[PDB]
């Protein structure tokens, strides 16, 4: 509560996709204009940044630093993790898709263009009353529901990869287009998975001892993620030399 | 046509909730033995995969791949689009029925326990010649079809909680709460659906031209409305539920 408060009408914007409250039981209610915002009442703001409203709320707000207006609006690709004083700057991929959130203790504001699959888990668990009652809770529940989508598809990556290494040999174009889909989950999950290292050990106010936990957890769980896309990409590797093998024997 | 014919004598299961052969001009008529299946005849097989032959036939014809064996045989709840190399594995839920399919340009294996009465339609135009004309054509006229019955579900909900509110203006305990129930369980079904539609229609499938991408995007584009409608109705429990508190 280190923070001053926010006033609804200051984060009210029209066309938002969504503009909640949480109410700190784990669901939410709608902001308005006459709401305070605290670290006790957080305002989760979520915005399509190509919408109009949207745009030039992102371009002329108090309550951004100047320097990550164009980040929201879309201009950033790499996963990370930035500080800029009060407020912190993340960007995430899912499975590519992204999602950049500027947040400190009393609101989020995050931005994208096409849907992230992951934040509809949350908004679900809201919506039921079951999701995160703070700032802290709301990224940790983010991060996982990311971690469940990423790790759900490299295991599926490898049962495809499993099944090839028996059956016959493959359809033409198929391996060549396995062995890329995991060459780009590993460019991008690396860097990612650095970001949820990052925010389990650096002190944030509003993340507690048991929020950088659960984030470890989620950091670790992606490192064995990426140790199993490098297994795979080295399978893709034998087996397209042995492949070779098999169209020789002809 | 980039694949070799299937025999139709390899793809015949006695208990079958039917077994056909497409036209390739809007019509079917009943699978045989002799019949040659290929992308210009797709076959359709639709399971109950309770059934014996059908189960055994899904644990043993090599025309399904091994990893999706268990999905057909209802090892798979949230909708879902795998590409299996040639084939696709495709889960799919209507309102909450589950459906389940395997497919490449040639034959298309769907299973099922409980019957999904969006496919009724399909089915229905097939009978009379103006059904699917190919492999692709079929996938988005079920999708289309299962959008269509989940769309009219959705508008159902918003008028019952217009028929509340119009009563509160004349002025039921767990009714608003079943209501809001029923909303979020639709949500939660139909959020990762529309991912699925969204794929097809970015994913390049042989058997899919881009009017088949076109109608999918369109699909997806309305299930994407269906949930914000769906989203609506839920905010507007919430008020409702205060002004009843008032009361
Ligand atoms: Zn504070
Ligand atoms: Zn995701
Ligand atoms: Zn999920
Ligand atoms: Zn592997
Ligand atoms: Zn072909
Ligand atoms: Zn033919
Ligand atoms: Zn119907
Ligand atoms: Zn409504």
């Amino acid at each position: 509560g280190h923070m001053e408060a926010i006033k609804g009408s200051d984060v009210n914007v029209p066309d938002a996709v969504f503009a909640w409250l949480l109410d700190g039981r784990g669901g939410v209610k709608p902001l308005e204009d006459n709401d305070v915002i605290d670290s006790q009442h957080p305002c989760w703001l979520h915005l399509n940044y190509t919408h109009p409203d949207s745009a030039r709320w992102l371009a002329s707000t108090p309550l951004l630093p100047n320097n990550v207006r164009d980040a929201l609006a879309g201009e950033s690709s790499r996963p990370r993790v930035s500080r800029m004083g009060e407020g912190t700057l993340i960007t995430l991929r899912c499975i590519l898709v992204a999602m950049r959130l500027y947040m400190d203790e009393r609101f989020i504001v995050s931005t994208r263009q096409r849907k992230v699959l992951a934040l509809d888990d949350v908004v679900s668990d809201l919506q039921e009353g079951t999701g995160p009652v703070d700032c802290g809770g709301w990224l940790v529940d983010v991060c996982d529901a990311l971690t469940d989508h990423a790790s759900e598809f490299i295991e599926e990556l490898h049962d495809k990869i499993i099944d090839l290494e028996d059956n016959q040999i493959p359809p033409r174009g198929f391996l060549a287009l396995l062995r890329k889909q995991l060459i780009v989950m590993r460019r991008y999950m690396a860097p990612q998975r650095d970001v949820y290292a990052r925010l389990a050990s650096e002190r944030l106010p509003w993340m507690s001892d048991d929020h950088r936990r659960r984030m470890q957890d989620i950091a670790d769980r992606l490192g064995r993620g990426l140790d199993e896309i490098d297994a795979c990409i080295a399978r893709t590797g034998i087996m397209a030399d042995e492949i070779a093998q098999v169209m020789q024997e002809s």
